[PDB]
């Protein structure tokens, strides 16, 4: 069986815990969701093609302004560290927001340093979400967003839907030290009903693609297992990939194609080749994945998806027995076109695209071969970033 989602139900819980918390009813609602990737794995800050879609799991902020420069925030998100609540005045020329504890705030005071426009008010808010913290749908990526479009009603920035996910990713960079790319902020802002979202990570290009037959299904399998190189190893590929750039003198591994690759062996470590080899990869069966499912061939994308796996598997190596096992699985069950690893790895999330019909046998199947315990989300391509006035 799969988990549900909701929405109204979380504006209403982050309502009746804002107006016990604040003693005022709210001002102010945002949403922001969180995302599978369907295709395009560690391409994103190798100025690749990625595509994601949003989910119907979201962070939901509901807040007011203050008059007093503090920020008051309560998170009834479980799974979040202790303290549930956090106040902290306002960054100045003379005074910068800190990372630190509880670690959740880290994402909210981030997006609040790096905000482009001023006069930022105080504010109170509540947070809630349905993305599992932690668990490789992109929570964090979420909470920025989230946070960005509720700053955004107490002072109007004047740029681009870029320019949003950048300040949310410098967030990501300095108060959570992860050094992601642009794809889980962008979709999170980008998403609309029915469409997963090609995104060109080198020209900042994004377009609808179409996702909503109902005999198809997206099957998100939480392993809920994170191995500590999810955090480790993910700058590591980073370097990689830039030493390989560096080394074949180009700006990124966009601009390299394999038979270039190939025959720059000699030029770049073992392990640097094999990664390379994905990237270049990953970047062609993304191009042809979007192709394939205009057409509305899913079989052809189901095939790019067990490809993307085989090559995160061997090649780039951020999967792990958990991942495998759950795509192997998957693989087995008829009416599946493909399963494979989403997000960074090491742990998380697969994503399995199957005729609607199959998502019960596929569920109970993946269950019974799981060694460990699996969550299952079913879900329909949801919009991005969007806003409420209470
Ligand atoms: O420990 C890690 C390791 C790296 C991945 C990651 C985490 C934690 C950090 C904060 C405590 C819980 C776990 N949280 C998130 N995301 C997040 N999204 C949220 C939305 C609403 C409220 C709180 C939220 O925390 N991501
Ligand atoms: O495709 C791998 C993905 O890994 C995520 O954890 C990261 O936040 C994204 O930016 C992307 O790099």
């Amino acid at each position: 069986a799969l988990r549900q989602p909701q929405v109204a139900e979380l504006l209403a819980e982050a309502r009746r815990a804002f107006r016990e918390e604040f003693g005022a009813e709210p001002e102010l609602a945002v949403s922001a969701p969180g995302r599978v990737n369907l295709i395009g794995e560690h391409t994103d800050y190798n100025q690749g093609l990625v595509l994601p879609m949003a989910l119907e799991l979201m962070t939901v902020l509901v807040g007011s302004p203050r008059k007093d420069g503090l920020v008051s925030l309560l998170t009834t998100s479980e799974g979040a560290d202790e303290p549930q609540r956090l106040q902290f005045p306002l960054p100045t020329a003379q005074r910068s927001l800190e990372p630190g504890t509880p670690r959740w705030a880290n994402y909210v005071k981030g997006v609040i340093q790096y905000y482009p426009a001023a006069p930022l008010p105080g504010f109170s808010a509540v947070v809630v979400s349905s993305v599992p913290l932690g668990g490789g749908l992109s929570s964090s990526a979420s909470l920025e967003v989230a946070t960005y479009t509720f700053l955004q009603q107490l002072c109007p920035d004047s740029g681009t839907i870029a320019a949003r996910a950048q300040v949310c990713q410098q967030a990501e960079h300095s108060f959570a030290g992860m050094p992601c790319g642009i794809m889980d902020q962008f979709i999170s802002l980008m998403g609309q009903k029915g469409h997963a979202l090609l995104i060109d990570c080198r020209s900042l290009e994004t377009s609808l693609v179409p996702l909503s037959d109902p005999k198809l299904a997206v099957l998100i399998t939480n392993s809920n297992v994170r191995h500590s190189l999810a955090s480790s190893e993910y700058p590591v590929r980073r370097r990689q990939c830039e030493e390989v750039a560096r080394a074949l003198g180009a700006a990124s591994l966009r601009e390299v194609q394999l038979e270039e690759l190939e025959a720059a062996r000699d030029l770049v470590s073992k392990e640097g080749f094999r990664r390379a080899r994905h990237v270049v990869g990953e970047i062609r069966r993304t191009a042809q994945a979007a192709a394939a499912l205009r057409r509305g061939d899913y079989r052809a994308f189901g095939r790019l998806m067990v490809e993307s796996h085989r090559s995160l598997r061997d090649d780039y190596e951020v999967s792990c027995p958990e991942l495998d096992q759950l795509v192997e699985a998957a693989l087995a069950v008829p009416g599946v076109y493909g399963s494979r690893m989403t997000g960074g790895g090491f742990g998380g999330c697969t994503v399995t695209l199957l005729e609607a019909s199959a998502a019960p046998h596929a569920m109970r199947h993946i269950q019974e071969h799981y060694g460990g315990t699996a969550t299952f989300y079913l879900s329909q391509a949801a919009d991005g970033a969007k806003v409420l006035c209470l």
